[PDB]
RNA sequence: AAACUUUCAACAACGGAUCUCUUGGUUCUCGCAUCGAUGAAGAACGCAGCGAAAUGCGAUACGUAAUGUGAAUUGCAGAAUUCCGUGAAUCAUCGAAUCUUUGAACGCACAUUGCGCCCCUUGGUAUUCCAGGGGGCAUGCCUGUUUGAGCGUCAUUU
């Protein structure tokens, strides 16, 4: 339950805030969990999601296959992944929009930023 | 007997009801006090690699600076050794700037992209003419400054 007077707990508002978010919010807003190997190695749940990081899909229909994001699509709130593909009949090959909460990183693009970044939620580093 | 007409069903039409949604509205409550001659609100015209609008901006023109975040934006195209970085981004914040023509709108005028005058500077053999660049020139009122006007009026003068 809510306690504070500052928080809204309106579901148009909140829908609002979320459809019409800022890139620099959906950053935050498309986090992903990761591995148990990573969790226990950094000590930390969740990080927002990169492009070289190499994830797992853990749902839907391409449950179970690896990549590295191809791209952070924030203005759809999708990440794709390749090696996760559509083959359209004309032999194209179309990206399938991924979400981040549906994903579990295996591999983080380290630098400078991110290193701050696990060591300011708590991290090991390691 | 058909055709025709009528009724009903199924399927197909016409049409967009019903249901289910909802980045909208409405009402109540709480907190706050901030437009403009330092040029506002409003208007016109423009500005993007490909945009008519919406939104944003002003010839520094869907923006510049600065700061924070920290790797996007993307409908294509391009650039992405800049990506362990004074550093992507239609990002956030925003204290520095720019801010066309206007508009209370302020040299005058305006159904004109009309006509002046002043200063500095530049070019044309130029203080005077023509041109370009920059800066000015509204009204009412206040305080002060300077120059004045009035036998309104006081001293001082062979
Ligand atoms: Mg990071
Ligand atoms: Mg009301
Ligand atoms: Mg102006
Ligand atoms: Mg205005
Ligand atoms: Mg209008
Ligand atoms: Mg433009
Ligand atoms: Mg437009
Ligand atoms: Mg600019
Ligand atoms: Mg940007
Ligand atoms: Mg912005
Ligand atoms: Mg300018
Ligand atoms: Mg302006
Ligand atoms: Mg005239
Ligand atoms: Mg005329
Ligand atoms: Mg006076």
């Amino acid at each position: 339950a809510k306690q504070s007077l500052d928080v809204s707990s309106d579901r148009r508002k909140a829908r609002k805030a979320y459809f019409t978010a800022p890139s620099s919010q959906r950053r935050v807003l498309l986090s992903a969990p990761l591995s148990k190997e990573l969790r226990a190695q950094y000590g930390i749940k969740a990080l927002p999601i990169r492009r070289d990081d190499e994830v797992l899909v853990v749902r839907g229909s391409k449950k179970g296959q690896e990549g590295k994001i191809s791209s952070v699509y924030r203005l759809k709130f999708a990440v794709q992944v390749d090696k996760v593909t559509k083959e359209k009949v004309n032999g194209a090959s179309v990206p399938i929009n991924l979400h981040p909460s549906k994903l579990v990183i295996t591999k983080l693009h380290l630098d400078k930023d991110r290193k701050a970044l696990i060591q300011r939620k708590g991290g090991k580093l390691e």
